[PDB]
């Protein structure tokens, strides 16, 4: 057929119960993630497409850049607590991998202070339970899809995104095809 397991997308052997919709992982010290992101723009193209009742939910991972990469996760979860994520995805990534100016987790902060959030609300989020338990669920979504590299994306906890089963030249059939495979699988 078009879509086929194997090819474009494969299947869990062990699907996940209650997991979000579209569920994407990434680090914001991730190479390919940045292609993603910043050059395919892949999230922004497969929302394009998603039926109505479908939301997209992205989480950080922790295991690249060590205690950076920890600071970016909880970084990450208070953007989500905030609800900012449109506001310090692009200057994370820049700080991160362009300029390489976010060395440490104040590097981080500067990027939402300079982004227009207040300080007293970055901390307070910062040191809060629900951004904690928020750096847990990412851990345990993790867990969950036995995760094993970013980027990733899976839907309705059971199908996983393969995009090594996909064309490459055009990267814009490529993102095309990612993004028409996300919308093929969410309505299956």
């Amino acid at each position: 057929a078009q879509y086929e397991d194997g090819k474009q997308y494969t299947t869990l052997e062990k699907p996940v119960a209650g997991a979000p919709q579209v569920l994407e992982f990434f680090s914001f010290f991730c190479p390919h993630c940045y292609q993603f992101e910043e050059v395919l723009h892949i999230s922004d193209n497969v929302k394009k497409k998603l039926p109505e009742g479908v939301k997209m939910t992205k989480y950080h991972v922790n295991f690249m850049g060590g205690d950076l990469g920890k600071d970016l996760t909880q970084a990450w979860a208070v953007a989500m607590a905030l609800g900012v994520e449109d506001k310090v995805t692009v200057p994370l990534f820049e700080g991160v991998q362009k300029t390489q100016t976010i060395r440490s987790a104040s590097d981080i902060r500067d990027v939402f202070i300079n982004a227009g959030i207040k300080g007293e609300e970055y901390d307070a989020a910062w040191n809060s339970f629900v951004v904690k338990s928020l750096v847990a669920q990412q851990e345990k979504a993790a867990a969950d899809v036995q995760l094993r590299g970013v980027p990733a994306m899976f839907v309705n906890g059971k199908y996983q995104l393969n995009p090594q089963g996909m064309d490459t030249s055009n990267m814009d059939v490529f993102v095309q095809q990612y993004a028409d495979t996300v919308k093929y699988l969410s309505e299956k």
